[PDB]
RNA sequence: CUGUGUUCGAUCCACAG
RNA sequence: CUGUGUUCGAUCCACAG
RNA sequence: CUGUGUUCGAUCCACAG
């Protein structure tokens, strides 16, 4: 039974479950999830977890992406993408000069307001079965990141390029944004998440189309998972005792990797396995011990496995 | 269970209670 | 170590809903 | 949140033997 992270490519389509059906399928396991949903209309990196691997899928959610989208200007529909069902498709007159200015004027944060076609909450209900309801709602703008655009093709009212943006983004919404800079509005017509974090659309597996077995051979276990994050070993000892909910203390530790307090940071077992992810309580430098312990907090434990 | 989240058809995954 | 914790003493894990 | 966990799965505290 493996357990891990899955760089899956979803192609244009299906929606993000039907990917995690297709995983649920070949590896006849029960407990699988994805790390941030991708349109149907969309293709791309999209983050697999399964058995225990589902228990770090929350640590993708504030990664980076970089996404390569096209949008048609002077088109605007009810979802912001091509598949909805068309509001107007007017035809933008502007030049390639202005076009170029207002989509590097988005580059930098700004508020976006997310689209109605959304997963977000509002009374219990999700915001995209209110839509289909006919009920469109604006929620509050959201400090957005876009660090940054290029790749820009321009050639009538289709253009096209890529973005590095920060968690919680809509390409979706940028479009229209952009589109209303212009003044005519724009629509996603097409989109692809080249990334996520590190991991690349040249390592992603379509599921669809692969045998289980390569499908298990590609999960990457949870030693090697979030690697960006500080490693920490402890006595071969101590593991048990962690296993067990013990928080740790100085007193069983061994080698660690710096870490300003307040990082998550994954204890290993000296031995290789993966115990835990824990919060530093403090600065790891501190070797400060001419007396008293309590170091990291246990954030998560990887029992049974 | 209730709630929230994730680029929209997660009741299915996560997190909080 | 054994008993009791006065309405299942406190808390940390994990699993389930 | 509500339940579960071979002296508790693990750690404490208060009383007494």
């Amino acid at each position: 039974m493996k357990h891990g992270i899955l760089v899956a490519y979803k192609p244009k389509g299906p929606t993000s479950h039907d990917v995690v059906d297709e995983v649920r399928k070949k590896l006849k396991t029960r407990k699988v999830g994805h790390g941030g949903t991708l349109d149907p209309f969309a293709c791309g990196v999209l983050i697999i977890g399964v058995n225990q691997g589902t228990r770090i899928l929350e640590f993708y959610k504030d990664l980076k992406k970089v996404y390569w989208v096209k949008m048609r200007l002077g088109l605007i529909t009810e979802t912001f993408d091509i598949t909805g069902e068309v509001v107007e498709e007017r035809e933008c007159n502007v030049t390639e000069e202005e076009i170029r200015e207002a989509i590097f004027s988005f580059v930098g944060e700004y508020d976006q307001v997310p689209p109605a076609y959304s997963a977000k909450k509002y009374k219990g209900e999700r915001l995209y079965k209110l839509a289909r309801e006919g009920k469109i709602i604006n929620l509050p703008p959201k400090r957005v990141k876009i660090f940054k655009i290029w790749d820009v093709n321009i050639e009538g009212r289709d253009v096209s390029f890529r973005v590095e943006v920060s968690p919680g983004t809509y390409i979706r919404s940028l479009c229209m944004d952009i589109g209303y800079k212009l003044g005519c509005g724009a629509t996603a017509v097409e989109l692809v998440r080249e990334s996520v974090g590190p991991h690349t659309i040249e390592e992603s597996l379509n599921v669809f189309e692969a045998a289980p077995e390569e499908i298990e051979n590609r999960i990457i276990p949870l030693e090697k998972c979030l690697e960006w994050l500080p490693r920490v070993v402890v006595h071969q000892e101590s593991t048990k005792m962690i296993l067990n909910g013990s928080q740790i203390h100085l007193e069983m530790l061994k080698e660690w990797d710096g870490f300003k307090k307040g990082e998550v940071v994954r204890v290993f077992n000296e031995e290789g396995r993966l115990l835990a992810l824990a919060e530093a309580e403090r600065n790891s430098s501190f070797l400060e011990t001419l007396r008293k312990e309590r170091v990291l907090t246990l954030r998560k434990v990887f029992n049974t496995r």
